[PDB]
């Protein structure tokens, strides 16, 4: 079979390998239909940053059960599934309480072990999530990214009837925008430096957009006046300036979910820090995309939205293609910005 | 009557002045029995932190109603009261929603108007909170400071059965320690650079103490392992280093209430910021000390705790004296830092 492997840095080869076999009673083999590229893979490929090389990445994928171990009885050949890439231990105090993303002894498909840029993959049963027969299998590769946004909403106790503000119009942000609309947010506002990403977000249901290269935080807070109550702000860009921005625009008692990891230090003036207190913000750190019971309601809601077609995936997809097409397109972007979602369709 | 007045650049003097008269129908006059100096008064006195000069400070006081305005029918001369120093407008959107501390046009006794370092004061009916007949009147001057920590607990949906960690062992933090113990925290931990203040904390029922000048954040976290869950951390020191420490030591899904205001900028490393996401912390900005119905359950609870003698005030008190010893004790803070509560007793 084929697979995409990248080595000490840059080089993305397309490889031939022995079909992987089931080696534990709790494993299943998946035949992969759709597998997408993540923002987090770019560093692993083009800035070192991967746990080892050569490696096979890919943790956003769907497909069909091809075989199951002697111990799995609730799955069967033909069953549609999406990959659940994190594997917590399930038995430590964090896991018992449902804090799987704070488990210290973890594996992760496509990072700590090879992933789904491949024709077949063997994973633990725990690492697949059954999908309805009625969901287009290809959209299955979007479930893990969608759950990023839903997990933040879950932590905030839901986006319903709230004035949600999404900061960052990348795939995560844009998926969050569509979910907020589908789940009955009172309003959805999108904030980004690109007027193009913003128009896109507007086409997804954001009733208004703020271009943060043109509009001031005050300017924004001014526009936000009528919707300053019950805010749920999602910071998805992961840069000091947008974390700072979220705090400065925040309405009274706004919830602030951080899903974006920083790679530069955060410098909050005493004034900005003061606004966290003065406004009585609740800042919610969000990690990964899971809850109890495993893998979490986030995965059911995501699956449901996808099956009842409330989401619009095409404008998010930059590339469809098999192993060479995908490899090349991955090489094309390099250390630059990701156009949109790059899908591997074997 | 006498009062204590501060002029520019640390000038402290005791003035003679005419007793205030009721001037609006909803006012009351209070003859003050006990009036304490707050940590936030220090910058107002020594570091040009006051809105105007000269000022009469004092927002932590109790006394008896001396007279009531024509429109007040629920209080009478002789009634024991504590001052509720914040005066929201009660008619803006924030106020209608109980966000009194986010009211944009609020007054504040001892900050935006002259306060209770004086024999008598005229304030609005909404600026006083009736005390029980039994309560020793001096204790009423602690109600306001007690409610600060109670307000952080309230925002965190309570301290019951939580492992609370109070960072900062000044008056505010030490009272929060006592309140946590009385309200049924599973455990209380105190953290401060002063071994002597930690012994004090331990006497108030903090089961263990960490000296932040002898112990690293990692070493603190190691000891906290068994108490890592259901943490409620109050940051009361208001310096960048203790805000950083609270995120660094925090256990999985800890609640961090920020009560201490910063007067320096906060520079957070990406790693530190990273931990807010990774531990899925909830960071709770706390402001002032009120909730609905005005002035809040905080006030009911503070009064009850005092009346049932669950609190220990004496070991928190550094100075008792009338206008001259009080004025001098304030001047002495310049060179001899504020080791405890300074009470003006007229
Ligand atoms: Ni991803
Ligand atoms: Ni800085
Ligand atoms: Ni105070
Ligand atoms: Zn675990
Ligand atoms: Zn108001």
């Amino acid at each position: 079979m084929k697979s995409v492997v990248n080595d000490t840095d840059g080089i993305v080869r397309v490889a031939e390998s022995v079909i992987p076999e089931i080696k534990h009673q709790d494993e299943v083999r998946v035949k992969i239909a759709s597998s997408g590229l993540c923002g987090s893979d770019l560093p692993r490929i083009f800035k070192n940053g991967a746990h080892y090389y050569p490696i096979t990445l890919g943790h956003e994928f769907s497909g069909y059960i091809d075989a199951v171990g002697s111990g799995v009885d609730d799955l069967h050949p033909g069953d549609a599934v999406a990959c659940v890439p994190l594997l917590p231990c399930f038995t430590c105090p964090e896991c018992l309480k449902g804090f799987y993303s704070q488990c210290a002894k973890y594996d992760f498909i496509g990072s700590r072990r090879d992933g789904g840029f491949a024709e077949y993959i063997v994973v633990k049963r725990k690492n697949v999530f059954a999908l309805p027969t009625d969901m287009p299998i290809e959209d299955g590769a979007f479930i893990e990214p969608i759950t990023v946004g839903l997990h933040a909403f879950h932590l905030a106790q839901g986006c319903e009837n709230k004035n949600v503000i999404i900061i960052g119009a990348g795939t995560i942000g844009l998926l969050a925008i569509q979910c907020a609309v589908a789940l009955g947010a009172k309003s959805v506002t999108a904030i980004d430096i690109s007027s193009e990403k913003l128009a896109l977000a507007k086409s997804f249901g954001a009733m208004q957009t703020f271009n943060s290269s043109e509009m001031s935080a005050p300017q924004m807070q001014s526009v936000l006046r009528e919707l300053r109550f019950n805010q749920l702000i999602l910071e998805t860009a992961g840069v000091p300036q947008t974390v700072e921005l979220a705090v400065e625009i925040a309405g009274p008692h706004a919830q602030l979910a951080l899903v974006g990891t920083l790679h530069q230090d955060l410098h909050l003036t005493s004034a900005t820090f003061g606004k966290i207190l003065r406004k009585e913000l609740t800042v919610i750190g969000s990690w990964m995309n899971y809850s109890s019971p495993w893998p979490g309601q986030e995965w059911e809601t995501a699956s449901r939205l996808l099956t009842e077609r409330k989401l619009s995936l095409e404008p998010l997809i930059a590339h469809r293609g098999s192993f060479e097409s995908f490899a090349q397109a991955v090489r094309d972007i390099a250390r630059n910005a990701m156009p949109g979602k790059v899908l591997l369709i074997p």
